[PDB]
């Protein structure tokens, strides 16, 4: 169907069986839903919302033009209603393999939530992940300046950051290590481990050896007006001059609804064509071991979206031109 | 980033640059708005009227439905803006002097100047060109191809479902795609152009399948205002279809990499689009894999990192000495 799914079309639906349900409606996701429309298949994307793309406020980096994540996210769900996905606004909790088809529990509305379930042959896993962000008891105030000028992702806004005062966040000693790639972009590093890990003598005499500076005070608040973050203040009322930063603390994995097995070394392993360990379960973007960007998540569902369209095909009834 | 114009041939000739994009298509842009935001010292070179050229609809590239010329555009200005150097130019040769790259550019179509630049690396993003069918007045051809007369089954499938559709195939190979096509329109019509001859064996396929088998040259596309209609033969009779695939194969842009040895039909490299020969990538539709606009993006994105990762690791650390 061409049309969101509201509270009438779950017993219609949950009937039907759709050739691939895919979890998560970002940049991967939704490219998989527009090509696999596009392929004439049954597909439900399921997507919650206020995912990392949304937050996202300058995607600078894909081609033609430069648009915001919301303007992705809305333009992609449009595409792909046009072409024939069916788009629900929904969580998925969990997935069950019975030997053939997957079975997929979807939570419908925040509170007093239906579990509907949903059929399908295959299943993409495009829920990305979300960054962790420092935690301050007004995150307002965090939220003010994330995805401004205070980064989550090197390689997204490093050009920005190019030989500005930049204050590392790093929430483990491995994470101090990105202090040594962000150099390339500006030397004027502080490091900032907001007292939650000791730091080994080998990486502070490193640090030291850079002119890094380490901060180990925990923080209280971020300073900046209009957006732009100017200053970070520490517990104790002294602050620091910064005109950018990038916080490297990990991410959050969304494969909850993810089954076990998938091969991984922190991301599920795939194939060129982002088949899983599972064959009949693909992963895309931010999940699956690679570059986390929009343009790779994007190919991702190309590719996914083909490979599953080229394993129907070849096993579908050749479409003869019968007698009229 | 600023284009090359007359005067600058000299200063940027002596530069070396740390990649040269050739190409300054899907993934040739991508890699160069991803280098340039890299702090790298990028330059592409781009000919014109590009196979990404003379695609009317992109449909399936997330946000948003633009055409070839807006996809070039855009990606274009964000590469300069960036800091990427683009020359209007076309790359006629490459040479591997041990440690860099010398890349011969021809300048202006008439009274030419052959400005030669250099780089570290070098991205081969040039891409092909789909064979047309071939009539006396060629504006008639391309006056539906790319609007209703197709070239890619993955393009454009969608806009054939269930159409009256002929597949003008180059060779008797070529008709195989009917057995693919089918999977959109079932009511193919396979035109032949009567150049080579078909075998009994497909043409029994064909005719189990239902599938009019057409020998007959063509004439004319039949049509008005970019959509065609029908389809003229030499003898004067015609069919009558709402879209077509042309399937008769494709012309490589890759003339300026003779001299350079590269494993093949298209070029073969690693995921991180690195050919054979040490230091060159290859992007998009010249490298193995599927022909679109979304996987040739993100082969930019990977030879840009790959290219970026060996330089940083090879650099000296910026050290704070203040
Ligand atoms: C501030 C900021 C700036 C960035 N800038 C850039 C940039 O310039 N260039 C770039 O390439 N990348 C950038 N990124 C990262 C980029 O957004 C991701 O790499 C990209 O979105 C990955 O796409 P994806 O489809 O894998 O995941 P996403 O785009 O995050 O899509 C996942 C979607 O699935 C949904 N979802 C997750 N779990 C579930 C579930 N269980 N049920 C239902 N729905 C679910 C989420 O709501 C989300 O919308 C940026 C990120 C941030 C935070
Ligand atoms: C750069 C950046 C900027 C950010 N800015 C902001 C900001 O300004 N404001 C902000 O609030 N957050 C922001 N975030 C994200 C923030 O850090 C938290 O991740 C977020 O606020 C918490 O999301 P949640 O409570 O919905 O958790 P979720 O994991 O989304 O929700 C938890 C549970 O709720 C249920 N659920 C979720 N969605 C649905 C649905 N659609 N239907 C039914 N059930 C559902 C699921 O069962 C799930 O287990 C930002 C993140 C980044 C990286
Ligand atoms: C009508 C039509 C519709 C299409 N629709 C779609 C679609 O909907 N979705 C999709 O994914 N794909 C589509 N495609 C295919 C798509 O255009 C390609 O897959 C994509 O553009 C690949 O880009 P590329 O960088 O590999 O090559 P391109 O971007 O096509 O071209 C590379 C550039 O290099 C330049 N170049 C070549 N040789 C030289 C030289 N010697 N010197 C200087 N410059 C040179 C060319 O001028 C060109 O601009 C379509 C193609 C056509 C013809
Ligand atoms: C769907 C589709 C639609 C098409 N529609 C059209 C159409 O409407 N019109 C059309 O003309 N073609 C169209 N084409 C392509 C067409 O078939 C021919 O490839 C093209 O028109 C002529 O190419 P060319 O002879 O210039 O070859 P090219 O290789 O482009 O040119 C050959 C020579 O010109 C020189 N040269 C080219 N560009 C430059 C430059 N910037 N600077 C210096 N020297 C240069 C080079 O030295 C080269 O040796 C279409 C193709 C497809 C697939």
């Amino acid at each position: 169907g061409s049309h969101m799914i509201l509270k009438r079309h779950f017993d219609e639906k949950q009937a039907q069986l759709y050739d691939v349900i895919i979890a998560g409606g970002g940049a991967g996701g939704l490219s998989a839903a527009v090509y696999l429309a596009r392929y004439n298949l049954k597909v439900l994307v399921i997507e919650k919302g206020r995912g990392r793309s949304f937050w996202m406020q300058d995607l600078w980096n894909y081609v033609p033009r430069v648009v915001s994540g919301k303007e992705l996210i809305e333009g992609g769900k449009e595409m792909a209603l046009h072409y024939g996905a069916d788009w629900l606004n929904g969580f998925v909790e969990a997935v069950t393999d019975t030997g053939e088809e997957f079975q997929v529990r979807v939570k419908y509305r925040f509170k007093n939530s239906d579990y509907p379930v949903f059929r399908a042959k295959y299943l993409i896993a495009a829920t990305g992940l979300m960054d962790v962000l420092p935690q301050l008891e007004n995150m307002q105030n965090v939220y003010e300046y994330a995805g401004y000028n205070l980064h989550v992702c090197l390689i997204c806004d490093g050009y920005e950051m190019t030989n500005r005062r930049a204050a590392l966040i790093a929430g483990s000693e491995k994470a101090i290590n990105t202090a040594f790639v962000l150099n390339w972009f500006t030397p004027y590093i502080t490091v900032l481990t907001l007292g939650a890990y000791p730091v080994g003598d080998e990486m502070r005499a490193k640090l030291a050896d850079h002119g890094y500076p380490l901060i180990e005070k925990p923080i209280a608040r971020f300073l900046g007006k209009d957006h732009v973050m100017d200053g970070i203040e520490f517990a104790d009322g002294t602050s620091i001059k910064v005109d950018t930063g990038l916080i490297s603390m990990g991410s959050i994995r969304h494969d909850g609804y993810l089954l076990d097995l998938l091969t991984d070394g922190g991301d599920i392993v795939t194939e060129y064509d982002c088949r899983t360990s599972h064959p009949r379960v693909f992963a895309l973007g931010d999940l699956k071991k690679g570059l986390n960007q929009v343009s790779i998540a994007v190919a991702d569902g190309t590719l996914a979206a083909t490979a599953i369209w080229k394993e129907i095909r070849r096993a579908s009834a050749p479409r003869k031109w019968t007698a009229p």
